[PDB]
């Protein structure tokens, strides 16, 4: 079941999404999203996206249905059949990925991050837990 | 048990987050996380600490030696025996303690997040990793 919650305040410097759960064993991708309204196709200040099936993960952001230039992390910290902790921690500057102990990547800002509104998880993973602090 | 203290020289800033993984022993009094602004009974932007011979966890500052007004969260989120996982997550306005699963209480902020520049956690604790993300 993906997850999909509504931040009409926003998110300001300080915000904490940990998300907790399982990469299934026969999983593609999942991702994260940190986007800009509910509709179709909007924009996204944040696309996290673990691919197991080409062993990379990629970060991205997304205007008016054009990706922008992809970051990829170093490795894959993701593992079918395993389970994960992911934070996003929105700074002023960007977005810090920490995974399991370590901080995994740092993307900076693309969109302002008054445009966050929503955030979705979704794809191939199985969510134990998914908190905005 | 062995405590923890670390230098932040470059001080933190609002997306800073503290996570402390640990145990409380049961046999615990009282333990404490503590900002200071230096190495030496140095200021304190903030000390945390959870009591559980008194069934509370008080917050508070410090400068030039003197406590300022106490803030307590609501219960005590720790117990004796029990594993825990704090964040001490840094905004702009102040500092967010989660504890388990929610938010446990909001510190507005009484010294400038600038000089922060040392972290401490000691007393009845033992710790399984403090990480600084
Ligand atoms: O950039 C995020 C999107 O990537 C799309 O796939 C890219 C792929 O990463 C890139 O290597 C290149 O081959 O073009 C593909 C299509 O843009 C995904 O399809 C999309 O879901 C986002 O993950
Ligand atoms: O930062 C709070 C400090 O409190 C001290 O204890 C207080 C106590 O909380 C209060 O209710 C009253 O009884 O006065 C005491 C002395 O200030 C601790 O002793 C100190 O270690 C700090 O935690």
């Amino acid at each position: 079941v993906p997850h999909k919650s509504s931040l009409p305040e926003g998110i300001r410097p300080g915000t904490v999404l940990r998300i907790r759960g399982l990469v299934p064993p026969n999983a593609s991708r999942f991702h994260v999203n940190l986007l800009c309204g509910e509709e179709q196709g909007s924009d996204a200040a944040l696309h996290f996206n673990p691919r197991l099936d080409t062993s990379e993960v990629v970060f991205n952001s997304k205007e008016q249905g054009s990706w922008g230039r992809e970051e990829r992390g170093p490795g894959v910290p993701f593992q079918r059949g395993q389970p994960f902790e992911v934070l996003i921690i929105a700074s002023a500057d960007g977005f810090k990925a920490v995974v399991g102990d370590a901080q995994y990547h740092h993307f900076r800002h693309r969109l302002p991050l008054a445009r966050v509104r929503l955030v979705e998880v979704g794809g191939d993973v199985q969510l134990d837990s998914v908190r905005i602090f």
